[PDB]
């Protein structure tokens, strides 16, 4: 009844180019079996949604990786959030909503929009650069540090903590495991600045520990949920703007549209996180038997959604292929969706908007001048070298 597919997707042959083979996957039925991992995989729009949507049938407590906790023990102590479910899940939820709401975002926008305008004037003036280190990377290493409150010393850590928690999604392949071995100077350096004393005032970090005496969290809950947001909160970022300067490179067209409405820049953005998917995959796992897509998966099993194909799904989406800045993007999962969509997707849609509305005002040109470079990682989709160069307007 469920076909059984031989393909990796965790292979470098599949993130080089990742789009046949997930044709391959949704084609061959709306549920898969993948012999290579021994898991079940949905790659259509309506099973991804529909997993995403039932939290207590797919639930997140043993693990959003391959590996699953009730087996073998987490690499880290599990996240109180994103490897939680209802009702331990709630609560912190809840503070992370509320860090993270319209109100802090008011508070930050003209810094974050400022530096965006600042950094796209210094590229301005090299006019051939690399966006990833100095565009991608380079602008929210610039805001999203500071914002939460971090020292200067040791930000070099974060990236490489980052690649870590994600490529850990991962199965036990090299890319995991090379990962891991090389893991315990930044785990070292992420913990010690999850404490109180080391977040500086009014930062993302320093309110999270402030809401430990409303009774939502307690103290020891705190420095785990700042966890969270060093884990999550960067990397994603990176690759998601990457992936939009990308889109523009590709699509000059709708580089012209931007230029001609920068208030379009907010939804360029979305809809390169629809097109790109920053983030391709991950997992939940079954807690009863369930009938999916006609399909009968047993307890305890691994289910794997493909978030980028869901993406890319004709049966959801017309010319799925194109970067469309105009497209309706509502329902997109690039963000997730249901009881753990994104809790920071306002700090990444204000990051995006910013650093796209400079663009769209100050560049008038993005042409690809040199070798563009992928970047391998288990659950992360994004380029390591963009060279552009960049034409005043
Ligand atoms: C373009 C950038 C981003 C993308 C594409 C993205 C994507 C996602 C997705 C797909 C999920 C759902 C995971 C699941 O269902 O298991 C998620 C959750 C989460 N994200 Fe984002 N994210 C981005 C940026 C951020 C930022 C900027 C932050 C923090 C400042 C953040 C913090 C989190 C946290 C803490 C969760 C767990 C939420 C929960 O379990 O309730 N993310 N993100
Ligand atoms: O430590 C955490 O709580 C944590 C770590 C990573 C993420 C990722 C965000 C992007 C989608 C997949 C999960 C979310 C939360
Ligand atoms: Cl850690």
């Amino acid at each position: 009844t469920i076909p059984h597919l031989a393909i990796d997707p965790f292979s470098l042959d599949f993130f080089d180019d990742p789009y046949p083979d997930q044709q391959t996957l949704r084609d061959a039925g709306p549920v898969v079996y993948l012999d290579k991992w021994n898991v079940y995989g949905v790659a259509r729009y309506a099973e991804v949604h529909a997993v995403l949507n039932d939290p207590t049938t797919f639930c997140s407590s043993r693990g959003v990786g391959l590996s699953d906790f009730k087996k073998e023990k987490p690499w880290r102590p599990p996240s109180l959030i994103l490897e939680a479910d209802p009702p331990a899940h709630t609560r912190p939820r809840a503070v992370l909503s509320k860090v993270l709401s319209p109100a802090t975002m008011k508070t930050i926008r003209d810094g974050f929009a400022a530096a965006a305008d600042a950094k796209v004037d210094e590229l301005l003036q090299r006019g051939c650069i690399d966006a990833i280190a100095d565009l991608a990377e380079a602008y929210p290493l610039s805001v999203f540090p500071d914002a939460m409150g971090l020292k200067q010393e040791g930000r070099e850590h974060l990236l490489p903590y980052a690649g870590l928690v994600f490529n850990a999604f991962g199965p036990p392949n090299e890319l995991r495991q090379t990962a891991i071995e090389r893991s315990a100077p930044h785990q070292a350096y992420v913990n010690e600045q999850c404490q109180r004393p080391n977040l500086a005032p009014g930062g993302f970090g320093a309110c999270i520990h402030a809401f430990t005496d409303t009774g939502e969290i307690t103290p020891d809950e705190a420095p785990l949920l700042v966890r969270s947001l060093l884990s999550a909160g960067l990397d994603t970022t990176v690759n998601g703007i990457g992936a939009a300067v990308y889109c523009l490179a590709r699509f000059p067209g709708e580089l012209q549209r931007l230029r001609s409405d920068p208030t379009l820049a907010r939804n360029a953005f979305e809809e390169a996180v629809r097109f790109e998917s920053p983030v391709q995959t991950f997992f939940r796992t079954t807690t009863r038997e369930v009938e999916l897509g006609g399909a009968v998966i047993g307890e305890g099993e691994k289910v794997l959604m493909f978030l980028g194909s869901a993406n890319r799904d004709p049966r959801r989406w017309s010319d799925p292929d194109l970067y469309d800045i105009t497209r309706k993007t509502s329902g997109h999962v690039g963000f997730g969706s249901g009881v753990h969509m994104c809790v920071g997707q306002l700090v990444a849609r204000l990051e995006g908007e910013v650093m796209l509305s400079a663009l769209a005002r100050k560049v008038a040109a993005i042409d690809i001048d040199g070798p563009v470079k992928r970047r391998f990682n288990n659950t992360l989709r994004g380029l390591e070298s963009l060279p552009v160069k960049l034409t005043p307007a």
